[PDB]
């Protein structure tokens, strides 16, 4: 329709000044990449996390993720999020800032501010996972309103995700994120299924057993800390296929993870 933005760029910060570590001699500024549905109805939305193993964005983990999740009823914008030789906590700032600004412009851009989930890929389900056990409720005295908002997401998808930094690890991100002898303690607290709570949201997972560059054990071990926790969740294990398939449309049997997921939504009242 033209009515509603859609592939326009929306700086996580107004002021590039306000942009947490920050390096002004780099030139990429992150932000939101919006995929809004028209609807006289208010909507729920996913913003979609592209893998990358730190160091770049996969376009068809970006916007063909979005039509996907337009053509089934969902709002969506592509965060594009910092990556080398940006570091932590870089790109988990930029994810957090960006489920409050969605969330604080929720009414303006027709959204569900109690429907606003994640979605990633890889390195991007890392970050997901991440935002999705590192949440706050916001600072409500802040002077930035955004900041009076809540940072976590009201459900998340993972998709052959990188979890685990130590065991299981994807070292490339590992390294991109952390740097070559990286404190233990973060890479405990960023194994983000050690960080699972009680108030981590309702998870799908979905992963291939053979994934030869990120383990399927880090699909496994999100699993298990979800159950410790008492959050119910969806995995989908398929016994084939090579790592990074995104939406997997050619892929026998693997492509069948995007109508398990479009029927957990339904399931979870995110949809439908």
């Amino acid at each position: 329709s033209g009515l509603v933005p859609r592939g326009s760029m929306i700086p996580l910060w107004e002021n590039q000044n306000d942009i947490p570590l920050f390096d002004p001699a780099n030139p990429f500024v992150p932000h939101l990449v919006p995929y809004i549905l028209d609807s006289s109805k208010q909507l729920p939305c996913i913003i979609v996390f592209p893998g990358g193993g730190y160091t770049h964005r996969a376009q068809h983990e970006s916007e063909p993720v979005c039509l996907w999740l337009n053509s089934i009823g969902i709002s969506a914008f592509v965060l594009n999020y910092r990556v080398q030789p940006y570091k932590h906590p870089a790109p988990l700032l930029d994810a957090k800032r960006a489920i409050r600004l969605v969330r604080y412009f929720s009414k303006k851009l027709n959204i569900d501010p109690n429907r606003i989930g994640v979605l990633g890929f890889s390195a991007g389900g890392h970050l997901a996972s991440l935002v999705g056990t590192h949440f706050d409720s916001g600072d409500k005295k802040n002077d930035d309103p955004v900041e009076r908002v809540s940072c976590r997401p009201d459900c998340i998808v993972l998709c052959y995700p990188v979890i685990s930094l130590a065991e299981f690890a994807h070292e490339g991100s590992k390294k991109a994120l952390l740097g070559e002898n990286p404190d233990p303690v973060l890479v405990w607290t960023l194994s983000s299924h050690n960080m699972v709570s009680s108030k981590t949201p309702p998870t799908f997972l979905w992963h291939t057993s053979d994934d030869s560059s990120v383990p399927v054990e880090n699909s496994l071990l999100f699993a298990m800390a979800l159950k410790k926790h008492g959050v119910p969740f969806e995995l989908h294990i398929f016994p084939h296929g090579r790592h990074g398939l995104g939406l997997a449309s050619d892929t026998l049997y693997v492509k069948e993870w995007t109508k398990l997921c479009e029927k957990w939504f339904e399931s979870i009242g995110f949809i439908g």
